[PDB]
C-alpha cells in the first residue's frame, strides 16, 4: 500500500529561469509580446477560436515562405520534425534521395532518410562553401534521385546555399526539391514558388523568436501528387501530411481530430509571425544582413578569422575559427558567468573548431551586435592569454 | 524584389483567446501558476538551467508513475507522440503486437503499429467494458505476441482498464506491456513498477493541466533490453529512446544535441507536475474519484444513462448516452454560446453516441462538477422537446 517513490524535494524549490542574451544559433530572445501571449488561457484543439489562429498562422507562413501552396500548415514538433515529416511523406523504401551536404544538416537528413528506408546518396560541398549549380547538376545526373534535399542556411558551417534554378533542374528530371530554411528564413531571400521548391520548413525559435516546438511546413502540388502515388501509408501517423493537412483545413475535407495542438505554442507563434509580417520581408532580411556585415567588420578588425567562404555567408549564424590556444568552452563560460550572454561552439563537422554567433530576430540589432562583439572579445582575451 | 504574397490583413487584428471552462475530455483549464510560468524567458536547450528543469521533471514523473526507471523522460510531442515512440522503439518489422481494444485508442494504436511494419492482432472488449484477465490471457495464448498494448483510461468510452497481474502474465509469455495513461494518470491508481509495466506515457493537458504538447514517458529495464537487441535502427530519429534518453541524462552518457526542447512547455509542465506532487497521489486520485461519484449522482438523478459499465468507469472522462431526440452538437453549441462551457460529443466508436464530460485537474472540484451538471442539463433541455 506504500508509495515507494516519494514527492521530490526538488519540486518544492522555485522554478528558476535566468534572463539571458541568447547570442548563439538559437533559440533567440522572445519578444515580450510573444511571452505575454503564452499566458493566455488554453483553448480546445478543435474550437473555432483555435482554428482561427491556425488559419491566420497559415496566411502568415504563406507570406514568409512566399507560397500559395494549399498544403501549408505547422507540425507539432521542433525543427527536426520538419525534416522528419518532409522525408517521411515523400519517401518510400528504396527511393533514391540525393542530399546536398553543406554541413551538419546534410548528415542529419541522410540519417533520417536512411531510417525511413531510402537509398541515400550525398554530394558534399567544398569546406566552408555552398554547392555550385554545376556540382548539383552533376550529382543529379549521376544519381537520378526522386528527391533532392538542401539546407538553405546550414547553422553548423554558417553557409547560405544558393537556390536559383535548382527546382527547375530537379523538375527536368522527375525529382522533388526539399529545402530546410530553419536558420535562413527572414535572414536571406526565399521565394518558395518562384524557386520551384516542393517542400520546405522553418523553425519557430530562430529569426521569428517564437518558443521552440512548432514548425511551419509547406508542400507543392507536385509533392502532394507524390504523396497520392504512394503504395503504402506513411510510417508515422503523427507526420502524415493528409491527416495534419486536414486538421489544418488544407484539402477541403472536414476538420477532424488528429492530435491536440498546443494552444500555448500557437499563441506565441501567431504573435511572432504577426510581428515579422508587420516588419515585412525586405526590411526583415535587410536588417539581418546589415547586422551581419557590422559583426564581420568588428570581428575582422579584432583579428578573428571567419570560417565560411565570404561569398557563402549566412547572415543569421556566423562561424568564427577558434584562435590557436583558446579553450572555446572556457570562453563561453566566462561570457555566461560574467554577463549572462551566450556564445556558442560548433556543431557536427565544426564541433570544437568554431564559435557560432547568432544574429536572429530580437537580437539582430546594432546594439546587440555591439554587445556580443564586446563580450566575445573580452571572453576570448580572458582565456589562455 | 517581387512579393506576390502580401502581409496578411488578418494578422493586424488582435489575437483573441476567450477563457472557457473546458469540461470536455481535454485539455483541462491551466492553473494560473502554469500560465504565469509560460511567460518566462526562453532558455538554451542545453543550458544548465534547462537541464535542471528537465532533471526535476524526471523526478516528478517517476513519482506520478511510481517508477524508478532510469529511462524516464519527456517527448517533444503531444500525447499521440507517446504512443508513436513507445511503438516505434519496441517494434521491428513482423513483430507480433496484441492490442487490447477498449475503445478508440485500440484503433489508433493498431494503426500506428501497422504503419511501423508490425503484425497487428486485436482483442476487443465487450461494449462499455474493460477486458478481463481471462480475455487477455486467452488472446495472449492465441497470438503469442512480443508486445501487448493497453489503454488504462480510454477517453472515448470512459472505461478504466484493470492492470493487476497483466504485466506478470505478459512476462510469463515473453511479452512486453505498454500502457497509455494519458487520460487516467492522477485520476486512477497507477504503480508502474509494482504492476510490471514496461512502457508508459501520459499527457500534459489532462489531469496535470499543463499546456498540450510534451509527453512524459518511461521504459523498464526489459523494454531497454528489447531496444538493445534491435537489428534495425528505429525509423524516427525524433523518437529514438537512446538519443532522447541521452539528451535527458538517462544512460550515463554525455548530454548532446538531439533537438531544441521547448522552454515554454518545460516551464508549464514543471509547474503542473510540481503542483500534482505537492497534492500527492492519494489526495489527487481521491479528488477525481469523488468528483466523478458526485457527477454520477447528479446525472442519474436527472435521468441520464451512463455508457460505461458501473464496474469499469474512468473518473476523468464520463460517457453519457445521448438521449433520444437530442442533437448532441446543438446542445454543445448552446452550452458554449450561453456559458463559454465546453461539453463534448464522442470519439471513434462512440462518435454521435455519447456526450463526454471531463473532470480533470483544476476542473475536478465540487463547484465545477455542479457547474457542468447545471449547464449540461440546461443545454440538453434546450434542444429536446
Amino acid at each position: 500500500m506504500e508509495y515507494k517513490v516519494t514527492p521530490p524535494a526538488v519540486l518544492r524549490e522555485p522554478l528558476v529561469t535566468p534572463n539571458k542574451l541568447l547570442m548563439g544559433p538559437g533559440p533567440s530572445n522572445a519578444p515580450q509580446r510573444v511571452l505575454d501571449a503564452m499566458s493566455r488561457p488554453i483553448l480546445g484543439h478543435l474550437h473555432p477560436e483555435t482554428l482561427k489562429i491556425m488559419d491566420d498562422i497559415k496566411e502568415g507562413v504563406r507570406y514568409l515562405f512566399q507560397t500559395n501552396n494549399i498544403a501549408t500548415f505547422c507540425l507539432s514538433a521542433s525543427g527536426h520534425g520538419g525534416m522528419e515529416a518532409t522525408l517521411c511523406n515523400l519517401l518510400e523504401d528504396g527511393d533514391v534521395i540525393l542530399i546536398g551536404h553543406t554541413g551538419h544538416w546534410g548528415d542529419r537528413s541522410a540519417d533520417m532518410a536512411t531510417r525511413y528506408g531510402a537509398d541515400v546518396r550525398v554530394v558534399k560541398s567544398k569546406v566552408g562553401q555552398s554547392l555550385s549549380l554545376d556540382e548539383i547538376r552533376d550529382a543529379l545526373l549521376i544519381h537520378k534521385p526522386s528527391v533532392l534535399f538542401l539546407t538553405q542556411g546550414d547553422s553548423s558551417t554558417g553557409v547560405l546555399q544558393g537556390l536559383e534554378g535548382v527546382g527547375a533542374l530537379c523538375h527536368q528530371h522527375n525529382c522533388l526539391l526539399i529545402v530546410d530554411t530553419v536558420a535562413s528564413l527572414g535572414g536571406a531571400p526565399m521565394f518558395m514558388d518562384r524557386w520551384e521548391i516542393d517542400a520546405m520548413y522553418t523553425g519557430s525559435q530562430k529569426v521569428l523568436g517564437a518558443p521552440p516546438g512548432i514548425t511551419p511546413v509547406s508542400f507543392s502540388h507536385r509533392a502532394v501528387e507524390r504523396y497520392k502515388r504512394r503504395n503504402t501509408k506513411v510510417k508515422v501517423y503523427y507526420w502524415d501530411m493528409s491527416l495534419v493537412g486536414d486538421y489544418w483545413g488544407c484539402f477541403g475535407r472536414p476538420r477532424i481530430y488528429h492530435h491536440t495542438i498546443s494552444s500555448t505554442l500557437l499563441y506565441g507563434l501567431r504573435e511572432a509571425i504577426a510581428m515579422a509580417c508587420e516588419e515585412g520581408l525586405p526590411a526583415l532580411i535587410a536588417r539581418h544582413e546589415d547586422c551581419a556585415k557590422r559583426l564581420y567588420r568588428g570581428l575582422q578588425d579584432a583579428g578573428f578569422e571567419l570560417y565560411a567562404d565570404p561569398k557563402d555567408r549566412l547572415s543569421t549564424v556566423t562561424t568564427i575559427k577558434v584562435p590557436q590556444g583558446v579553450d572555446w568552452l572556457k570562453a563561453a563560460q566566462y561570457a555566461m558567468k560574467t554577463y549572462l550572454v551566450e556564445i556558442s561552439g560548433g556543431l557536427g563537422p565544426t564541433a570544437g573548431q568554431v564559435f557560432r554567433i547568432g544574429l536572429m530576430g530580437q537580437n539582430a540589432t546594432t546594439e546587440r551586435v555591439d554587445r556580443v562583439l564586446q563580450v566575445f572579445q573580452e571572453a576570448v582575451a580572458a582565456v589562455k592569454p
